[PDB]
């Protein structure tokens, strides 16, 4: 649709506006257990990638769980003035998060780039390979509440 210009909207707050921010230490968590995890320790390649898909994920809005929907994704290749139709955004999620279908997760995606491949979005992730190297403490919160379902 209509996305060619930056609005500079400000977020300022204590948590809405500040998942971008917060994400961070999860998304530097995520990358160290699975560059630490000792089938992906032997690739070079592998936590430059890690960063890489780190400064993409973080392109994108990331909601409330740090998740990235059919949506989301879209809005990216919109801005950047190449289209797709909703359909093959909804096939290439669906293969990542396999049973949602419109909502994937930071590991699963990782899941199948390190995996081998199973979704085609690796090939647009990998083709602009740029990486860091960033590194921000494991700070977890744990927020362990039941949450029962009325």
């Amino acid at each position: 649709g209509p996305l060619e210009s930056q609005t500079r909207d400000l977020q300022g707050g204590k948590a809405f506006g500040l998942l971008k921010a917060q994400q961070e230490e999860r998304l530097d968590e995520i990358n160290k257990q699975f560059l630490d995890d000792p089938k992906y320790s032997s690739d070079e390649d592998l936590p430059s990638k890690l960063e890489g898909f780190k400064e993409k994920y973080m392109e994108f809005d990331l909601n409330g769980n740090g998740d990235i929907d059919i949506m989301s994704l879209k809005r990216m290749l919109e801005k950047l003035g190449v289209p797709k139709t909703h359909l093959e955004l909804k096939k290439l999620i669906g293969e990542v998060s396999s049973g949602s279908g419109e909502t994937f997760s930071y590991p699963d995606f990782l899941r199948m780039m390190l995996g081998k491949r199973s979704a085609i979005l690796k090939m647009i992730l990998m083709y602009e390979e740029k990486a860091r190297e960033k590194e921000k403490p494991t700070g977890p919160p744990a927020k362990k509440a039941i949450s029962e379902l009325p």
